[PDB]
């Protein structure tokens, strides 16, 4: 039976060096550029000798994820103020993804990453609502609202940065250039919800940081409303 | 760069050595079939041309870049969703229908979970029509546009995360031969070592008390979706007191 990288003890070179060097490549070149042969060259080592520490590309990615999650700066305990605690975790996750853009898209597996940094972060996040009388699956559903918002926002933010390096058209410029088509769509009268969105939305005109915070505040109100009903 | 939705499409044309007339639609449809069977990376201009019995360069007359092709493919398959013109007066039932149609679509075309790496939205006609339906489900409540979009954000965040993870398991298992249920079996001993450490009590509680993972995929999706709809409902109430 193939053994989890987390159950697979590691014996000049080390697993951590290999992982950190891989991360440094992916940060600027993407995860596909962080091949073993590339990471080997970065460490002045022979490629075959890397496999002794990290048996596969798949395992390298999983190690890379857990390694970076270790960079977040969370207190030991979430404390009683769940809003502040989730805001703190939200801001840290956003900053982490923007430092490591590949996090938004590198993971195409189903299985979760059960390395020590991810488990430690999960304690903090799951613990934020431990002071309400929730069943586990109620808890996990509310935390899914939180993760859903943060990851969707930042995945899109990192999509725009990626897209703009290809096209040199960023979000603001994209909205400017799409205006004549948007008007054509509104004037057709076929998309009245869309027309309402365009006429009335505020979010796209704020900077990214206040747009993130303003969505977070609404997200947290949505969790608070559910808490009112579940644990009254 | 003119967007693909504004890029005027030339007349259908048959190259002298080809049996079939070439059009944008026929190229996108042939691309979708390739992506379904072999993934989006395999659907190079050449491969898609081979499926059509056409020369590679003649495709570029109809679709100028791979990215436009992908945007076209995304909009094409979204046309497959089966939604009525208007959502109707039951918002839970309407978002339930859209959730189940999106999940089935992503299961038919699993590259939808991963192939879109851009920031810009797809404003093709199939996407805009589905967006009207989805946005329309809460349009009758007294909601500011950005409260509406935050609530629809909850809906999409749930459906996409679930199905992205579902399709991930399927892809992962084609490589490893271990699906989710088997992965849970094989990970038992390690999970028990983590619990035994005493360093992860929330994790221990989760492993002890979670029900969802033990359900079959349809029941798990439904049961999460009901909980998501309960949260949207608590928000709808609280947004318009008393
Ligand atoms: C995320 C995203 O899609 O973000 C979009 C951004 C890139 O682009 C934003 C965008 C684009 C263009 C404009 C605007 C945008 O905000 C402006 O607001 C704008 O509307 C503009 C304008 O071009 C205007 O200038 C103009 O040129 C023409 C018109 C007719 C109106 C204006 O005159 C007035 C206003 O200036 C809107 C925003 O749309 C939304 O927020 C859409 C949200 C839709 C949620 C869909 C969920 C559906 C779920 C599902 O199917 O499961
Ligand atoms: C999505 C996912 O991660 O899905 C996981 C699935 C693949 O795997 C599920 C999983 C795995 C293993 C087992 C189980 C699982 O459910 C079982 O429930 C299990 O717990 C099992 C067992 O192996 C057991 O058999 C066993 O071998 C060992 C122990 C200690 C207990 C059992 O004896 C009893 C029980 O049968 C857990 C589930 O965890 C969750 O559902 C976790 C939700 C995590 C949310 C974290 C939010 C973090 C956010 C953030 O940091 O921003
Ligand atoms: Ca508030
Ligand atoms: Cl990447
Ligand atoms: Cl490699
Ligand atoms: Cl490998
Ligand atoms: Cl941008
Ligand atoms: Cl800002
Ligand atoms: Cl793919
Ligand atoms: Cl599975
Ligand atoms: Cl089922």
């Amino acid at each position: 039976e193939p053994v989890s990288i987390w159950m697979h003890p590691e014996p000049t070179l080390s697993r951590d060096q290999i992982v950190r060097a891989a991360v440094k490549v992916a940060d600027t070149e993407g995860v596909e550029a962080a091949s073993m042969r590339r990471v080997a060259a970065e460490l002045g080592a022979g490629t075959m000798s890397l496999y002794y520490y990290v048996p596969t590309k798949e395992d390298l990615v999983e190690l890379m994820v857990d390694e970076v999650i270790g960079e977040t700066r969370l207190p030991d305990r979430p404390g009683p103020d769940w809003r502040a605690a989730l805001t703190l975790a939200a801001n840290e996750k956003r900053a982490l993804w923007l430092r490591h853009p590949w996090l938004a898209t590198a993971w195409r597996n189903g299985h979760p990453v059960w390395g020590p940094n991810s488990l430690r972060q999960q304690e903090f996040v799951l613990g934020t609502l431990g002071v309400f009388d929730l069943q586990v699956d109620e808890l996990l559903s509310l935390i899914g609202l939180y993760n859903g918002y943060v990851e969707s926002f930042v995945r899109n933010e990192v999509g725009w940065l990626e897209e703009a390096r290809r096209t040199k058209v960023d979000m603001r410029e994209w909205m400017r250039r799409s205006g004549p088509y948007a008007q054509q769509l509104v004037d057709s009268g076929e998309y009245p919800m869309f027309a309402r969105v365009l006429a009335e939305t505020v979010a796209p005109h704020m900077g990214p940081d206040q747009r993130f915070r303003s969505g977070l505040e609404r997200l947290l109100d949505s969790i608070g409303a559910s808490l009112d009903r579940l644990s009254p």
